[PDB]
């Protein structure tokens, strides 16, 4: 009597859940509102611990960010570099060694796209937009009502469906603030330069390497990209007025735009605003920090990834966050089915709602902990003080508060985790 | 290229490492001499601890264990049970708890074909007996020579070709005595007993559970099998005399001459022995004990399994060493692959030798140390003492040195040791 679980989003996350559940033998469906890929052409990035996880969800996964990234001597480490960005002296502040592989870099479409060529064929139903979520009682079956009109029935549900999730409307209400995401009052503007225009502005040692510009109420990060052609330019300012409701959180902006917020801000960093493109784009940050969930599940649903937890990447590694949750979901839904072999109906129901009821036990705290830690070090990046020539050593103190917060999140303890996901769900079931 | 791997040998080891390999991209092929019979229908059992290491092989691995064995209104704890089978006193005399599913047991036969099935196709090549191996420069390929006077052309080479291994005597010589198993003077005789005989000669609790029946110079194990229908014995007696050379290592007995073994035993015991069949298997027991290799690997050559280390079966872990020796393989081998990707071909033939050298750094130790505890708790296991009713607290006493040594197979940390194989990789390339 086999396992049945309705992944309703075939991104990143619920597309890695889903090949960790069919490697052990669980019966899963991804039901993904789009008719094929998207993100086409971007750069991701996953810590050396979320590698690890992704391991252990399933080796090939390793395989295909591999398959989907980029001469003698050494091996390269891997550098977190932070640079001022206001002051004309533009002084290297500070750096952070990850290690070895510390972090392991793709494309995003090609690597969702590997990840999909992994699963079974027919794991992924393209063009199933959840509208409704029906709920009986436990011992009965979900339902799920997509907008084609089709239905579908699954023993439980998880919600990786993105920062607008519909699974998170469903268990909050569609008229919960709870239920949707809200801006954090700052954007970017993003647009790539030349390799050869990027050394001119910045030097080479910097041109060809990941840095972090910091400043009053604003900061700047570019690293190379396309085998060191080019260099990605990502800027965040602050916006003080709502984002207009109902208005895409994508839009067409101008390099000029870009520069007025930059203006004060030391030459260098300048002209690499000013060879940008034309035009650039402006992307809106959202995230759960105002409203963050309850609960991340309830009875036979369970929201992962970006459904749970939507940050602001001033991390960079939101989706780390995600594969951890895809881990311990599902370790604990294959101990759900070794644990009840044989057992009746009853009680294989009891199991799974058990085993969610542990997952938000298990995870709610980190994950919230670093929506609120992204915000965070966003604002230690644009102090104001960075512009004050006598605060700029009280301002030069959030980089041990950067360090320790970093570390936290590159040297989570999976196996702890699921240690404690496996006590909590055999305590939650009696045993 | 992928790096190519030929394993010699399709045994449990030889098919579960290369199902970890292949799960991650390396180019493999598994060399059997046999025609595809494979396994017999015996039963096998493997600590929560090896399991974990399967799954972290691949995940596919333990579902192919779970499906390959019956199914068990609380969870049911493991207990290993010791009692005094020399007296009808019969009195239970230790117990170690293993915890829940801290043995998962199958049918040897069945997992095996479950775990080829898993494989892609195109990997286990039967019929395939290796005869010589041909070593030139460590840059160029090793040639794999068979019986049926066909050729194969390797990056490297792992022997998971068993107690008898040819790869070994590559090794060390044909007519070295570090070449070949020995013989532990000691031997066993297999049969099964219904369950009605069962309960009606040990009672229901012990004819239900695993028990094993100490004494002087002999012991015997008994178990549920065939979901509580029947029951196996092995019943292990002492042999002064040498194995005849080439004799077979399995062979026809009869149940009296298993009996006259335990005459003095305690009557239950010998009841037991009386049902079975009139005609049943006597399994002489060799291991490497005698002559351990002094090393595991060399060049681009590695030993694995039972080649590596076999063992007398009284910690019924022995598979479970090969399943850590596989982990370990693996592990290295994916590190080779990424760490060499863009690479001279003196590179990654060095990396191999590399990863192969701190294979045999970190695993010799502990594998050389299970083949003697192996001997050493049979020892204990029968005592001469155990007859004599005025030595018990010096017999009894024993039980203290199987918890150390269980405790120490079961409770192995196959993460510090892939940390430290990697650790040890990085050093040998010269980092
Ligand atoms: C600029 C930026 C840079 C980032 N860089 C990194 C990084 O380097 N490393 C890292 O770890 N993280 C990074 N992150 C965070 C990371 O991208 C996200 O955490 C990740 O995409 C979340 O994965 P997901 O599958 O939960 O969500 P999504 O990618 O949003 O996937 C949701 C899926 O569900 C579908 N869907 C939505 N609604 C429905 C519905 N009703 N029915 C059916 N399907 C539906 C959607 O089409 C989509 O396919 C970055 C984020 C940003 C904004
Ligand atoms: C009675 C008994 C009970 C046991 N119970 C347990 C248990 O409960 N739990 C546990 O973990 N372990 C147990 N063990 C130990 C376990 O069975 C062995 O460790 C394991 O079988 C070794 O696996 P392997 O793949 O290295 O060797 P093998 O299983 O011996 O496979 C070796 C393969 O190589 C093939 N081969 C040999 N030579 C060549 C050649 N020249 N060319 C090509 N192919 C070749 C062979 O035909 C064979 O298929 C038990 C052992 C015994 C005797
Ligand atoms: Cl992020
Ligand atoms: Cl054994």
């Amino acid at each position: 009597q086999p396992l049945s679980v309705g992944i309703v989003g075939g991104g990143i996350i619920g597309v890695i859940l889903a090949a960790g559940l069919v490697r052990r033998g669980i019966d899963v469906k991804v039901f993904e509102q789009a008719r094929g890929f998207r993100e086409i052409g971007a750069g991701m990035a996953f810590t050396a611990n979320a590698v690890r996880c992704m391991e252990m969800l399933d080796p090939a996964i390793v395989w295909a960010l591999r398959s989907s990234g980029a001469d003698h001597q050494a091996e390269a480490r891997d550098y977190l570099r932070w640079v001022d960005g206001y002051h004309e002296s533009s002084k290297r502040l500070y750096q952070l060694d990850a290690g070895i592989r510390g972090f392991e870099a793709c494309r995003r479409d090609q690597f969702l796209e590997a990840l999909v060529k992994v699963l079974p064929e027919g794991i992924v139903e393209c063009q199933k937009r959840l509208q409704k979520i029906h709920e009986k009682n436990e011992t009965e079956k979900v339902t799920l009502e997509f907008a084609d009109g089709t239905f579908a029935h699954v023993d439980c549900v998880i919600g990786a469906d993105g920062i607008r999730s519909r699974v998170r409307q469903h268990l909050f209400g569609e008229d919960s603030p709870y239920s949707h995401p809200h801006y954090s009052h700052k954007f970017a503007f993003q647009g790539l330069i030349t390799m050869e225009n990027a050394i001119s502005a910045l030097g080479e040692d910097k041109a060809r390497t990941l840095n972090m510009h910091v400043g009053p109420n604003a900061h700047l990060i570019h690293y190379p990209v396309a085998n060191e052609t080019m260099v990605n330019i990502a800027a965040f300012v602050s916006d003080p007025e709502e984002w207009p409701d109902k208005l895409s959180l994508v839009g067409p902006a101008t390099r000029e735009e870009a520069m007025g917020y930059f203006a004060n801000w030391n030459p260098g960093l300048r002209a690499v605003l000013g060879f940008m493109p034309e035009n650039i784009d402006r992307w809106a940050m959202f995230d759960t920090y105002d409203y963050p969930a309850p609960f991340f599940s309830r009875g036979k649903i369970c929201l992962v990834g970006d459904a749970a937890h939507a940050a602001v990447p001033h991390h960079g590694a939101g989706a780390c966050i995600g594969i951890e949750d895809a881990l311990c979901a599902t370790v604990l839904l294959a101990e759900v089915f070794v644990s009840t072999r044989g057992k009746s109906s009853i009680v294989r129901n009891r199991a799974i709602a058990a085993a969610f009821g542990s997952f938000n036990a298990v995870r709610r705290v980190r994950a919230q902990w670093f929506v609120d830690s992204s915000r965070r070090v966003c604002d230690l990046y644009q102090q104001p003080e960075w512009a004050d020539p006598q605060k700029r050593i009280k301002a030069e103190n959030c980089f041990e508060e950067i360090k320790d917060r970093s570390h936290k999140i590159w040297h989570f303890d999976y196996n702890s985790m699921l240690q404690e996901a496996i006590e909590k769900y055999r305590h939650n079931m009696g045993s």
